């Protein structure tokens, strides 16, 4: 199983995104993400075998515990790479929750594999809180910024398998999370 947790958005959050997306359906090289696949990713797991599924349950559930529900704030979009053809359309998003969700997950995933987590792709990048809107997958055009500035209230998140098929990649939320955490 190809695993990731993330964070998965309220009606009001897809819509403005979806809005978004608009600016990109003229270019047939914009391939957009399906609004109810649309999320923010805190930490992704690449391929691990179901052995490690119950650890990864369990880590949500005692993260979940942990922290309290806290607001985000969408705010402009992005792309990488940032000079020459892009490979992706995102909006950043940003509170410190997230980061705080994310470190805690890396932190559980090192305490279980060690130094296996190294090898995990692209563990070594630095965590953006970011939320694809489109891949690149044929000549298409940058589109000028988007500002947002919409808040809105996280209270959870979920473990998610992701499997690569014709149309694209399909999720399965294996477990979602409530935030319950006093601090």
């Amino acid at each position: 199983m190809r695993l990731f947790y993330a964070v998965f958005l309220p009606e009001e959050v897809r819509a403005a995104l979806v809005e978004a997306q608009t600016k990109v359906r003229p270019f047939r090289g914009w391939k957009p993400v399906p609004p109810h696949q649309l999320h923010l990713t805190l930490l992704f797991l690449g391929e691990r075998p179901e052995e490690e599924l119950p650890d990864y349950l369990a880590l949500g559930h005692r993260l979940a515990r942990l922290e309290a529900p806290f607001r985000a704030r969408l705010r402009g979009t992005g792309y990488f790479p940032n000079e020459g053809t892009p490979r992706v359309w995102f909006a950043k998003a940003e509170a410190e929750g997230f980061l705080r969700l994310a470190e805690g997950l890396r932190a559980g995933v090192e305490e279980l594999l060690g130094e296996e987590a190294v090898r995990i792709p692209g563990w070594d990048k630095p965590f953006k809180p970011h939320i694809t809107l489109a891949r690149r997958k044929a000549p298409a055009p940058r589109v000028p910024p988007v500002l947002f500035g919409l808040e809105w209230p996280v209270e959870g998140f979920a473990l998610v398998r992701s499997e690569l098929k014709p149309k694209g990649p399909v999720y399965t939320v294996l477990e979602k999370f409530s935030l319950r955490g006093e601090h």
